[PDB]
């Protein structure tokens, strides 16, 4: 057909929509109805699109992805598990972004060269296991992962996977990018179909325009409010309608990049002229052109179904601010303040961060510098401390050029190096004592309990990086930037106009420095070396295969009660060090659930020796003494992030099963891909006859099967015994990892020895 490279990286590697349209064209022969976008760019990719049983929220997909994304944090136990795989090479475009071992501390210049430093023995090891098995590498102070994707590799139509819930940012730009956990990114580099349960659409449609101070980041907000944190889970979101384009290309990416929050497989928009623009401006005019021959499979056929329709009006949509320890907690801006003031939340505001993934574009910066224009034209500063991260190095280079950085220096801003930073807890925050009650404001997207400084009496409430901007402006939460008035250092009250900006620069991006790492295609003869002394790095030992028998008398290491997110079950910030170490991280095993016996974090009552103490050394107790135990947890079990050191940390401990009344999505498979048990309820009410003190046995394991349920016997204290059911939603696929000891022992012995 056309030969267009995926990339500039990759000058060689071929768009290849003359596939995908040979594969829904096969596959609307088939089901003869119209397709949503999201099904024409994912049913595009099937590996067997012919054979493949389509049937929404129930099949199980087996696709081809077009390239593989990990960052720093999950890219080495990725890497350690394609380590143990023993095979040469990645098979698809794979890259590494060290964006999130930057601790922000005395901004910038210094706190990536203190990164190098501290983190020298990680960033050795990833550039160089990228350098032997083929992967692109994206060296520190380049950028945040989903930025990098947007401006170089994001374009419509490819499916794309990467080790982070947030890689559903690049459905701003018209492709299908899907959160997934190392284990999964592995079966790809590895050459083997990616199976996804068949997605549910909803279609949200936009109408009117953005105007004023609402932004793209309100859109996502109201929805999160709309639909809540577990409203998305199984579906693929899919924004239609007159509205979107009034929206710019890196707006619609804030918007699917936060359908994150609502438990939603990914987000996407249709291509558009914003896209298109945003790709000449980004050097890949030739990729608009050839989407514009191919526009035809980029957008919903007409008259699709989407399972569940949302409408929002645009242009009545106000200023939101959400929080404090949930993301769809939503907020008008204009009373935020008097719902903080009714429920006790503080109203002062300490700091005032943007950036993150969400919202980090030269858009957004501008946004934010138009604010703060007003405020020094009136010789006003911040009151509140702000910090501002530049998505990556072309965004950080041209916001310098145009500018916008300076205006941000000069009302108090401190610029942090292109990194999470704050966002993951990298953050040496010392203005607050430990469990000191405040509140933050950002522009991020997830305020779960302690994710930013470890601090859980910390309140933070996430919206727009312009509300953020006069918010800190004005440091109290009590302000309304629509309505209300700022007193100059002249005597004057003056009122914040809403902010204009640019979408994208006039001139072209500044590319900053250097920061890609092609890998040698040629040499490849490194040697990747872990010490075997290493505190940061540990290669893995195999789990154990599945010894052919039920569980009988299971421990309940657990019981959580409410809420319980990955950021609950493998915390981050300080923990983030040892990222490439199973032993040295299963020490934060579950320290932020509940306890439902005592309403405590970190605080279980070990059964032999009856001392209440932390979950981790009980679990290891239980390990050294040959006692297999379960979690029993409630809903939406796993919520956020996708790291899967929440499931390789419970194996390793000793873990077998857990047992809840449902499971986020990437948790469940991240936990079937470990070799767990992941068990929901048949009547979620069950949860209450299982005590802490009872011992359970999971029985039937020896004819498991896809849709029959298993049988659960409790047995109480008393003797007394009552069988309850649990189900499973395994496949004979995934039955295959459980039988093996977990994915990739399986692999292994497909590896014919
Ligand atoms: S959500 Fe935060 S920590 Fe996760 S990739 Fe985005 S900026 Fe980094």
């Amino acid at each position: 057909r056309a030969k267009v490279a995926m990339s500039h990286f990759e000058p060689h590697e071929y768009i290849r929509y003359d596939l995908l349209e040979k594969n829904i064209d096969i596959v609307r022969k088939r089901l003869n109805r119209p397709l949503t976008l999201s099904e024409k760019i994912v049913y595009g990719h099937l590996d067997d699109p012919a054979n493949q049983e389509i049937e929404r929220g129930k099949t199980y997909l087996r696709l081809r992805p077009d390239r593989v994304a990990m960052q720093d944090a999950t890219a080495q136990m990725a890497m350690l598990q394609f380590i143990s795989s023993g095979l040469p090479k990645v098979a698809v475009p794979s890259t590494i972004h060290c964006d999130h071992l930057i601790e922000a501390q005395l901004g910038g210049e210094k706190d990536l060269r203190r990164a190098k430093d501290i983190n020298q023995e990680v960033y050795n090891f990833l550039a160089t296991a990228g350098a032997k098995y083929g992967v692109g590498f994206w060296r520190p102070g380049s950028g945040i992962i989903h930025q990098i994707i947007l401006e170089n590799y994001a374009y419509p139509g490819v499916l794309l996977i990467g080790t982070d819930s947030h890689t559903p940012n690049g459905g701003g730009l018209g492709g299908i990018c899907i959160g997934v956990g190392g284990a999964d990114a592995v079966d790809v580099m590895a050459g083997i179909p990616w199976e996804l349960k068949c997605p549910k659409v909803i279609g949200v449609k936009l109408t009117g325009s953005l105007s004023g101070w609402t932004s793209p980041k309100d859109v996502i907000l109201k929805v999160a409010g709309i639909l809540t944190v577990k409203g998305g889970t199984g579906a693929i979101v899919e924004y239609h309608g007159p509205g979107v384009d009034s929206i710019s290309c890196t707006g619609m990416a804030t918007i699917c990049n936060m359908g994150a929050e609502i438990g939603a497989t990914t987000s996407v928009f249709p291509y558009n002229h914003r896209m298109k623009k945003y790709l000449s401006k980004t050097g890949r005019a030739d990729i608009a052109n050839l989407a514009d021959e191919f526009k035809d499979h980029l957008v919903p056929d007409p008259g699709c179904h989407y399972d569940q329709v949302i409408e929002i009006n645009l242009s009545e949509l106000k200023p939101h601010i959400n929080g404090p320890f949930t993301p769809d907690l939503a907020h008008p801006v204009a009373e935020v303040g008097s719902v903080a003031e009714k429920e006790g939340w503080p109203l002062d505001i300490r700091v005032g961060l943007i950036g993150s993934c969400t919202n980090s574009s030269y858009e957004d910066m501008g946004r934010s510098a138009a604010v703060a224009k007003q405020a020094l034209a009136h010789g006003l500063k911040c009151k509140s401390q702000f910090t501002i991260t530049p998505g990556s190095e072309q965004i950080r280079a041209t916001i310098e050029r145009d500018g916008y950085a300076q205006v941000l220096r000069d009302v108090g801003g401190i610029v942090l190096a292109n990194a999470c930073g704050p966002c993951i807890g990298q953050w040496d925050r010392k203005d607050i004592k430990k469990g000191e009650k405040n509140t933050i404001v950002t522009s991020y997207n997830r305020n779960f309990t302690g994710r930013n400084d470890a601090n859980p009496e910390t309140h933070a409430f996430v919206t727009s990086p312009e509300i953020v901007t006069a918010l800190a402006i004005a440091g109290t939460l009590k302000f309304n930037p629509e309505t209300d008035f700022l007193t100059g250092k002249d005597g004057k009250k003056f009122k914040l106009e809403a902010p204009d900006a640019d979408e994208l620069p006039r001139a072209e991006f500044d590319p900053g420095q250097d920061t890609y790492q092609h890998p040698p295609k040629d040499s490849s003869g490194q040697r990747v070396d872990v010490s075997p002394t290493s505190q940061r790095l540990q290669l893995l030992e195999p789990f154990d295969k599945w010894d052919g028998k039920d569980l009988e008398d299971l421990q309940i290491l657990i019981k959580v009660k409410g809420k319980c997110t990955t950021d609950h079950i493998s915390a981050a910030g300080p923990w983030l060090k040892f990222r490439g170490h199973l032993d040295n991280i299963s020490n934060n095993l579950l320290i932020g659930a509940i306890n439902i016996e005592n309403r405590k974090a970190n605080s279980v009552r070990n059964a032999v020796t009856q001392e209440f103490g932390p979950v981790p050394d009980t679990a290891r107790y239980y390990k050294q003494h040959g006692i297999r135990w379960v979690v029993i947890g409630d809903e939406n079990y796993g919520e956020g992030s996708s790291r899967e050191h929440s499931a390789l940390e419970p194996r390793h401990l000793g873990g077998r099963a857990i047992i809840t009344k449902s499971f986020a999505r990437i948790h469940e498979t991240n936990l079937k891909k470990q070799g767990l048990l992941p068990l929901t309820f048949a009547d979620p009410a069950d949860y209450n006859k299982i005590h802490p003190v009872d011992k359970l046995t999971i029985q039937g394991l020896k004819d498991f099967a896809p849709g029959k349920p298993l049988k659960c016997i409790i047995k109480h204290p008393n003797g007394t015994q009552e069988t309850i059911l649990l189900n499973h939603t395994f496949n004979e696929t995934q039955i295959e990892w459980f039988r093996a000891g977990s994915a990739l022992n399986r692999m292994k012995e497909l590896q014919q020895k």
